[PDB]
């Protein structure tokens, strides 16, 4: 089954085969005291692996590329990083020094720039407005909005209907909000409407944190992220 924030050591990371060429990958981390689980993608583009998300620093997204040798054997040709934080840039100069061509848009690149973040070195261009969207090899790439953040991407697989969300999108277990100082509260219901619009044909919707589900994820997040707005 998917595995989960107990069944993983800080260090180590964790493959899940969603369908033919997609993998999520999960690794753990601890942050203001208490240990995290967190999420990303793998989706083969040819001969070649295209990374979503780094593992959440250096010595994670090491093990990551260690990981994805052993149990798939392709190369991770480019990486794509759906905000500046730490658990989506953090091992980008991992990625950089192993060759990987590394992606960001330009707002993810000028806060990461700004927070002190490493910083994706290609730019990728056309998701600057809210709702627009942009084909990148196997995936397509959406900027719904401000959301958990003000440059959060969220990325959608037609091949297998995955869509993964990264940070704005919660799973059902976290019932409060979490990392809320850049996010946009106002906007976010609004963003993850503009999600469920262009993509209402998903079928595995993932997380940034925990387990996956479907789009009732984008319910449970809205009612959250409206729920932290009231208290
Ligand atoms: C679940 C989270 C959130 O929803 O905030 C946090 C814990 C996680 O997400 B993040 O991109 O904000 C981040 C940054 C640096 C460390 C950890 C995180
Ligand atoms: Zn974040
Ligand atoms: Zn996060």
């Amino acid at each position: 089954e998917y595995p989960t924030v107990s069944e993983i050591p800080v260090g180590e990371v964790r493959l899940y085969q969603i369908a033919d060429g997609v993998w999520s990958h999960i690794a753990t981390q601890s942050f203001d005291g208490a240990v995290y689980p967190s999420n990303g993608l793998i989706v083969r583009d040819g001969d070649e692996l295209l990374l979503i998300d780094t593992a959440w620093g250096a010595k994670n997204t090491a093990a990551l590329l260690a990981e994805i040798e052993k149990q798939i054997g392709l190369p991770v040709t480019r990486a794509v990083s759906t905000h500046f934080h730490d658990d989506r840039v953090g091992g980008v100069d991992v990625l950089r020094a192993a060759g990987v061509a590394t992606y960001a848009s330009p707002s993810t690149r000028r806060l990461a720039e700004v927070e002190g973040n490493e910083i994706p070195t290609h730019s990728l261009e056309g998701l600057s407005s809210s709702g627009d969207a942009v084909r990148f090899g196997p995936v397509e790439l959406f900027y719904p909005g401000a959301a958990h953040s003000t440059d959060n991407l969220v990325v959608y697989v037609p091949s297998a209907s995955v869509l993964y969300g990264g940070c704005a999108i919660y799973e059902l277990s976290r019932t409060s909000a979490g990392n809320v100082a850049d996010a946009d509260l106002a906007e976010w219901p609004t963003s993850i409407e503009r999600i469920q619009q262009h993509y209402p044909e998903a079928q595995f919707v993932i997380p940034g944190h925990g387990l996956p589900g479907g789009l009732d994820l984008l319910k449970h997040t809205t009612n959250v992220v409206k729920a932290h707005t009231n208290r």
